[PDB]
């Protein structure tokens, strides 16, 4: 098969989900790693995409290599960047941003921990989760090459985890390209 540089770990946090996995104050849900081209694709076309998942799903692909200790956060000191789309219309955003990352496509790519599809009410984000949050060139260089990469034109912001401590009074954005 056509090996890819680096493992990856694909996880789907279901709302409503029957059977949902009990676990000492935690839900674990169903993990696969693949690193391979093959066995993206096998994962990939057996899940469904953003436009077909329920309000409060949350699909996740990260990096192997950057997994934390157990249960402590992924790349902490790092932080995201996200893209919100209207109901339905993040298929393509999300397709996109997988190829791109297990592809190692990214000019500091080391620096990208992985992906999340967020979809809600009235909105599905698509966030890459970067670390090294400090690396400012990194992560303007990352959240710039994502934007064109998408083609998309209007304005990302980049929020740091560590401020996810703070409060609600905004400007929440550390980076907006």
């Amino acid at each position: 098969a056509h090996p890819l540089e680096n493992a990856w770990t694909f996880w789907f946090d279901n709302p409503q989900g029957k059977s949902r996995q009990v676990a000492w104050g935690s839900t674990i849900h169903p993990i696969h790693t693949f690193s391979t081209v093959e066995d993206f694709w096998g994962l990939y076309n057996n899940i469904h995409n953003p436009s077909k998942l329920n309000v409060g799903a949350d699909f996740h692909c990260f990096k192997n290599k950057i997994e934390p200790k157990w249960e402590d956060p992924i790349c902490a000191n790092g932080g995201k960047w996200t893209i919100s789309c209207g109901r339905g219309k993040s298929d393509t955003f999300w397709l996109h941003t997988l190829l791109a990352m297990i592809g190692e496509q990214f000019d500091f790519g080391d620096e990208i921990c992985g992906a999340v599809v967020s979809v809600r009410q009235k909105q599905e984000r698509v966030a890459i989760w970067t670390k090294n949050a400090a690396n400012e060139a990194a992560q303007i260089s990352i959240g710039k090459q994502w934007k064109e990469f998408l083609d998309y034109k209007d304005s990302i912001g980049f929020i740091v985890h560590e401020d996810a401590k703070r409060s609600d009074k905004g400007p929440k954005n550390r980076y907006t390209v």
